[PDB]
């Protein structure tokens, strides 16, 4: 724990958790390749359980990242491509609006138009299919992007099914157990819920309620030590020994479409580094409810660009996650915390820290 990261993190954090009332967080620094941890506060606040480096945090949208990656290696498998049709995973997808809708506008949020959330009144599998077949467009295919529950987490869901496998059972084999992401969920497990941190909204405790498509979109939770270990992977896929999962990686940090600044790929967003700080703190901002934003196709995509900030933003209702890393610098940052606090103090923290290191 060299001084310098010690004392950038804490100076850093500290007042971050005391700005927007965080109840418990813990944070990873990559530093030329090797983790470095850091909690505070409370995993459950009425049991007065800590966050410790073996907590779990509901990751929220951070798990595009793990969909995203899982599609890039079936990819890499020869089981799909993202230039197929839709409707070639869904043949039941017979409305005209999905002609020349590819399993690449639906990773990248430029189908169309597709909504942030599936509606909560979507219950079943007949509910879904109505709800795609009926959906209407308001963009042709791959000019707009609109982030996405429905669009990412349909991907996901097609994405694994020529192997035949679960969604749920394609991670676990293909993603987590090769690089030995044994504390990472989909489904927190009876033996694990002792680590499971309680989210905070309004002062209550809650998780995550279940969805349609909440794996694929929103639903893995994680440690801080198996979250530095996603970040070290990202950071050096080429260290991996399985072939379509070091190729799936590096599928998943391709440019593919380019709005003002940022870059999409499959999960991951980037920028070109160094970044302007203002520019990716204030681009985090939500704002925004629905951000509708004209979009400049890569063609083709530009392989993963080792001079980027790479990252991605996760919430819950209890839950709040950033990723950031700079392949380039061998360095990186994950802060997990269990209240959903405003993203820009999220990027604001996460540059301060990872600017002072590089
Ligand atoms: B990602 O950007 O984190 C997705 N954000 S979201 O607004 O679509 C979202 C998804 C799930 C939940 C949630 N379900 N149950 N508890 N929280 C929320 Cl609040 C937001």
């Amino acid at each position: 724990a060299p001084q310098q990261i010690n004392d950038i993190v804490h100076r850093t954090i500290t007042p971050l958790i005391e700005q927007q009332k965080i109840p418990g967080m813990a944070v990873a620094v990559i530093y030329q390749g090797k983790p470095y941890y850091f909690t505070w506060g409370y995993a459950d606040i009425a049991k007065k359980q800590p966050v410790t480096q073996q907590t779990l945090f509901e990751l929220g949208s951070v798990s595009k990242t793990f969909t995203g990656v899982l599609g890039g290696d079936a990819i890499a498998r020869g089981e799909i491509k993202l230039s197929d049709p839709t409707t070639k995973y869904w043949p039941e997808l017979t409305a005209k609006q999905w002609n020349g809708i590819t399993l690449l506008h639906l990773a990248t949020y430029t189908a169309g138009g597709l909504p942030l959330q599936v509606p909560d009144e979507v219950k079943s599998s007949s509910d879904l299919l109505r709800f795609y077949q009926n959906w209407q467009p308001a963009w042709a295919p791959g000019t707009q992007r609109l982030y996405a529950n429905s669009s990412i987490g349909l991907f996901g869901a097609l994405a694994v099914k020529p192997s035949g496998l679960s969604f749920e059972q394609a991670m676990q084999t293909r993603v987590f157990q090769p690089l030995k992401l044994n504390h990472t969920w989909i489904n927190v497990p009876p033996a694990e819920e002792k680590n499971y941190a309680w989210g905070y909204r309004e002062g209550k405790a809650v998780h995550v309620s279940p969805g349609a498509l909440d794996a694929e979109a929103y639903g893995v939770k994680s440690t801080i030590e198996d979250m530095a270990r996603w970040v070290q992977s990202n950071l050096k896929p080429l260290d991996i020994n399985e072939k379509t999962l070091q190729q799936g990686i590096q599928l998943a940090q391709s440019r593919y479409w380019q709005t003002g600044d940022m870059y999409q790929g499959l999960g991951w967003e980037m920028l070109d580094w160094p970044v302007n700080p203002d520019s990716i703190i204030n681009g985090s901002d939500n704002k925004i409810a629905l951000a509708a934003r004209p979009v400049k196709a890569i063609t083709p995509p530009t392989p993963a660009v080792r001079a980027s900030w790479v990252h991605k933003t996760g919430a819950t209702g209890g839950f709040g996650s950033y990723v950031a890393f700079i392949p380039e610098k061998e360095l990186g940052i994950v802060m997990l915390a269990n209240k959903n606090y405003p993203n820009p103090a999220r990027v604001d923290a996460a540059w301060q820290i990872l600017n002072a290191l590089q």
